[PDB]
């Protein structure tokens, strides 16, 4: 029973009154009410694993900012490797390094092994009461694989890439199991009530053009081929986002997903020319703009709207997550600007 | 016209016929070489090494002696030379990295900054160029270099290394008038610095726009590329009877090659995220291309290194206009033998793409 669905409409190239906006990490430490809930939870994993708390932080930006046109599931990108028994605490107690390691990895069952995520989705979907669509998400196979091979956050992905060039056979094995896992994970979230899904390929941008095709994109394509594309009588749009992936939009546009995420390095007008006929686009403002005065924030919104131009097919967002020191009022000025200034570009 | 024994590097940059694809490597003088680390220890630190022309020459020549395949030398020097000469007080915080005592935050700060004179105020750099040019004895061309105005500006506004560049970009959006004033002054400075290096014997120059890739497409045009264009227009174009090729390198700038190619510089540097075949199709008629291998490949076994060299050569295809390099600097933990396999693969495997 969706009351506001312009976010979905834009992704599906349907007419809209204004350009929709949401923001990566809109539930995060820049919000004092998030910091309160996080302290109430006690630690970050408790917040993630408690569906009531995950819901609480998910709703917080929506209640603060009526301009936001979508909710995104609050969770950790690393749920799946954690579930595989790798012991997430940002590092892993168990680290992938041999083919033998990978073969032993189980493919997590969404409801039996990741039930708390599924519970969070159901809880959020209920509590939203149709106010805005709910976005489910997961990290990409390549991105999750690097976390599992690096053993956590990495200096420069030397180990992950070395293993890629030395033992591509083992890396294929790992990526394939992760593709399997991500597919069922997202399908789980969709069954639980997610109305769109986004794949975050956060580290795909560090790959060479060739390695990106073989070791990241091919596995996102596998996932999209396995996703539930319709639920609750509506299409469930898929958004692929490779940060730093602007060079590669053309191939990304042929995977069959509805939309591609963009970061600020890619001119969105150029992106629309290159692949606009095949996908919706989401993005792409540099988050650092939010540290500037409201006039500058408005000016940058106007520039980006002008670059995209007239008509549907754009969802406004940043090109990366907001950072903890941003003034919530500057975030608000951003969302307001998108709705106020974009109206002229529709109709 | 002064003598070179090997000039295939220059010829590739100028789209002239070459026998093999030339190769050199960013940071080819650096901590991955044990002889470098020994010289650096004898100097005490990096800064002392940069400010002693005899030792800067010594490390500049080391990779050439170890690796006969290398087709160019690059001036060993500090990217932060100019803002130090400007008076901002470069030092090294024990646990972090280079920092400046003084940080740029206002138009008034910027107006006060002087434009260093290369020979009068950076004589130790010009001496290094002269010394290297002499000691090379024409074995390979010498590359001079500088940071770009945008890249230098970020160090001066942040006051050292930064992860997110929040302060630099905040100033870009909040105080464009001041940020442009800084960029303008730095372009003038970089121009005379590079020209001093050329007059001292540099035979090519590379502008390292290391942090230009963090800019939006729109901001890149106004706050970085426009100032590299200023520099290129002001550079000495010929010296010692030769054209002096200019290489512009914005790491992560692959989306922007078309505009970079309109500046008038001979060549553009690429990183591994850009398919070099695609790059050649997009701008190869206008510029030579340098790059573009992922430095991380050098951690892999030599067979993998050769296969990746082979792939990149196949992607560029037949004919001049390519200088092989990494897309980034080599890191200290790469085995010298792996770097060696790399250079040997480029010369051996590229022969078939020429003639
Ligand atoms: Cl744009
Ligand atoms: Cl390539």
């Amino acid at each position: 029973a969706l009351k506001n669905d312009r976010f979905l409409r834009a992704l599906l190239k349907q007419p809209v009154d204004v350009t929709p906006v949401w923001m990566m990490r809109q539930a995060g430490r820049y919000l004092p009410e998030y910091r309160a809930t996080r302290a109430k939870a006690g630690d970050f994993m408790s917040l993630c694993m408690n569906p009531e708390l995950a819901c609480e932080v998910t709703l917080q930006p929506l209640d603060r900012y009526p301009q936001l046109d979508a909710a995104i599931l609050f969770s950790d990108i690393l749920t799946i490797p954690d579930a595989m028994g790798q012991g997430l605490y940002p590092r892993f107690r168990k680290v992938v390094s041999s083919l033998a390691d990978i073969e032993a990895l189980p493919v997590p069952d969404p409801e039996q092994d990741l039930g708390y995520v599924m519970d969070a989705v159901r809880t959020i979907r209920r509590e939203l009461n149709g106010r805005v669509p709910l976005i489910g998400f997961s990290g990409s196979p390549w991105t999750l694989a690097t976390y599992m091979v690096e053993g956590g956050s990495s200096k420069d992905f030397r180990k992950s890439k070395a293993m890629l060039y030395d033992n591509p056979k083992a890396m294929h094995a790992l990526l394939d199991k992760l593709a399997q896992s991500v597919t069922s994970y997202l399908n789980g979230q969709i069954h639980a009530g997610a109305q769109a899904v986004q794949i975050f390929d956060s580290w795909g941008g560090s790959l060479s053009a060739a390695a990106y095709q073989e070791f990241s994109l091919a596995y996102m394509r596998k996932i999209v081929d396995g996703l539930i594309r319709e639920h609750d009588g509506r299409r469930v749009p898929v958004i692929l986002f490779t940060k730093g992936g602007g060079l590669w939009l053309e191939s990304m546009a042929e995977v069959g997903a509805e939309a591609l995420g963009l970061d600020w390095t890619c001119d969105i007008g150029s992106a629309r020319a290159r692949v606009g006929e095949r996908v919706a686009l989401q993005g792409n403002m540099d988050p650092s703009v939010l540290y500037a005065n409201p006039a500058a924030i408005r000016a940058e919104v106007a520039r980006i709207l002008a670059a995209y131009g007239k008509g549907t097919g754009h969802v406004f967002n940043l090109g990366h997550g907001i950072t903890p020191e941003v003034d919530p009022a500057h975030a608000g000025a951003f969302f307001e600007a998108v709705h106020e200034l974009s109206a002229q570009y529709h109709g």
